[PDB]
């Protein structure tokens, strides 16, 4: 059923899985808009035509049923209100958003609220403006399972309206943006979806895009790091932060959900939406919470890495990062009712090797 | 306490009242920045070196102690850096911030939502970021009863300043991210904070020279005389919502004067400023600012009766998308941490600076 869409923040680590999902597994026509503050101001993994034409030439073989599938590159930020009217008008008109930008390290939102605020709010803002300005009544949002918080001060798995109590700036931030989207639904007609995404992780079986460790906030990214600079030629210990927690081990424990699964589950995001119609408004706004159900504390993501690369990764505990929950593992029965998401990955062990075979062949990056 | 006091959004009706409270009642120099785009596009009514020179001129009789203060004025619009930047830097050093700019129609905000979000919450970012750009460590920000909601399900009882927050419009949303923002800030930034929440502000000064004129109004006293005003200077006056879950079914809140909330200011200013490096604490606080006392809008009316002698005919309506069905104000801490000292108690006093104000401006401040 194609259609037009635009996704924020396409070029990015998840957005990255999620446009390659909708080349190869939909006939949607796809625009990215990034600024690349997130990608080190390059985009040469980007799926854009040229690239495509590459990848398909410098290698061999049967040619695979998406060769010719590309995505349009906009480079700027989201927040230059001109900028954002000339992609809309340019490659108009636009179906669906997928606003999928914004900065996200929890620690660094504590310390620099108003970056967080700033990006991640106006970002929002701007893209709810444009929409009602090019009639585009449409968006997914990627939001985080950092608006849930602590519990208010039996942990197990999170259902999509446990009470909000962020407890970072970065939570906050995502959570206002729902009650913004939520506003529009009455207000304007726009239909919108909020996913709650927890822990992303893993890569393409490709082993091709991923998650860099150089300049990632990220645990399995920073223990897989510490893996390359082992293999490398003579502290690399791999910090732990916290061991105090309220859990059964005293560190955080996380739900590890593979991006490739998210991908998935935009994709059913998109047709639910595509399908509403002026009765069911009471559905113009809904949100998901994606995750495995499962959960690994920090001690037992380590252990499964050491499993995984077979190396040592020495640790060394540290004190806790601040705006950190204790627990945060998804429910996910409304997604799998509603929307129909099936999640290939369950356990950590086949998600890990994803992760750590792309990071394996890259001691680079991207670059 | 010779501080230098930016005031955003004063040109406006509570600001109006706040600025000539800092200018007689304090030593403070007042800098007011303001758009115009709540006062019709004018500003004939703001205090500054020139019209104070006319009261002055016109007066006869001997000069109040106050008789040359004034404020300076800056139009433009908060989120236009450019200008918010020249402000601070052509008025610096600025001690503290009061930040009062705002669109504050509830009913509006259900139906246009990214108008509000817009102008409330950037404002308050751009706001947060001069002063932190500019060395300004200290702000008082007007936030609203709208930030509670509705109770989750009992007994009725004036709201305390830690009471649930569930926002029932855009508008209350804004408003309590705003709080958010500035108490992360306390914390990231050191930046002390105060929220104050206004509950439903009323009355004017004593003067009678400034309130808010009926025209353009989408509040119950200010829209009530206005009625009276048509009649003299459907036309009945619209009740919204008859079946809310309140004794007589239309909605109840607390009426405090717009010099009691002045007052408030004041002390807030005095709060933050005395705030050091051992009281981090204390840097982010919020206080409920009412007078405890709660009215319905049909005992509102009955008092406009009294008051104005009219007989105010009315229609009852549906409810207005947004509204709570009960704001009433627990001020405890107001009164105990600032020593906040409310001088109007019943609407019936308060409605009489409204009328007062309003009969002697047909055309508003035109
Ligand atoms: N990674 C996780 O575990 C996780 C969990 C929950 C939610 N999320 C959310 O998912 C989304 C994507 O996360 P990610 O891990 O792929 O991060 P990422 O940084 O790799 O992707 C974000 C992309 O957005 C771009 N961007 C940021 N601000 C922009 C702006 N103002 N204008 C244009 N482009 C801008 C960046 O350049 C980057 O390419 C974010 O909204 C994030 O908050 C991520
Ligand atoms: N009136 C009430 O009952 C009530 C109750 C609770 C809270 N409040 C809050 O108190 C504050 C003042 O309310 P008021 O009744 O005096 O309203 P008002 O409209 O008279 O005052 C607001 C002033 O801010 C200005 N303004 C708005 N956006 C601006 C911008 N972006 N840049 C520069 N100036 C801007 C307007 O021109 C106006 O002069 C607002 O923040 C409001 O939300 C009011
Ligand atoms: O070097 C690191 C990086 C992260 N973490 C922890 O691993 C968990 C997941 O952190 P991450 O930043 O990868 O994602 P988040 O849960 O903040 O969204 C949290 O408890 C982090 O404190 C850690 O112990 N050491
Ligand atoms: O013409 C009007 C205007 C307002 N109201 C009601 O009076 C109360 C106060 O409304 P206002 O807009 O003056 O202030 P608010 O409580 O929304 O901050 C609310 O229940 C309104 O619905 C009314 O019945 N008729």
């Amino acid at each position: 059923s194609h259609m037009r869409v635009l996704v924020c923040g396409g070029a990015g680590y998840i957005g990255s899985h999620f446009v390659r999902a909708l080349l190869r597994d939909t006939n949607h026509s796809v625009v990215i808009v990034d600024s690349l503050v997130g990608t080190h101001g390059k985009s040469d993994h980007v799926e854009t035509r040229e690239n495509v034409a590459r990848k398909l030439q410098q290698s061999d073989g049967p040619k695979p049923p998406w060769a010719d599938r590309y995505a349009a590159l906009e480079v700027g930020d989201v927040r230059n209100e001109d900028f954002l009217n000339g992609v809309f008008t340019r490659h108009g008109p636009i179906d669906a958003v997928v606003h999928m930008c914004a900065f996200l390290a929890v620690g660094e939102s504590v310390r620099d609220p108003l970056k967080y605020y700033d990006n991640n709010v106006v970002g929002i803002l701007r893209l709810l403006q444009a929409m009602l300005l090019h009639k585009c009544d449409k968006i997914i949002f990627s939001s985080s399972a950092a608006i849930f918080g602590n519990p208010t001060m039996n942990a197990e798995p999170i259902d999509i309206n446990a009470k909000k109590s962020p407890e970072s700036p970065y939570g906050e931030s995502k959570l206002i943006a729902e009650r913004m989207i939520r506003d529009c639904a009455e207000a304007y007609g726009i239909k919108g979806i909020c996913l709650r995404y927890f822990n992303a992780c893993g890569a393409h079986e490709d082993g091709d895009i991923g998650e860099h460790y150089q300049g990632s906030t990220h645990l399995i990214p920073i223990i897989l790091g510490r893996v390359m600079s082992d293999i490398a030629p003579d502290d690399k210990r791999m910090p732990i932060f916290g061991t105090d927690y309220p859990t059964p081990d005293g560190t955080c424990v996380r739900d590890y959900v593979h991006v490739c699964d998210l991908a998935s589950a935009h994709i059913l995001a998109l047709d639910y939406v595509e399908k509403l119609g002026p009765n069911d408004k009471s559905k113009y706004f809904s949100v998901f919470n994606l995750g495995t159900s499962r959960g690994y504390s920090v001690r037992e993501v380590i252990e499964v890495a050491r499993k995984t690369t077979g190396h040592p990764i020495p640790v060394r505990e540290c004190g806790r990062r601040e705006g950190d929950p204790a627990y945060l593992v998804a429910a996910s029965d409304k997604a799998r009712e509603v929307l129909g998401w099936k999640p290939k990955y369950d356990t950590l062990e086949a998600i890990m090797e994803t992760s750590w075979k792309f990071q394996r062949t890259h001691p680079n990056g991207y670059a």
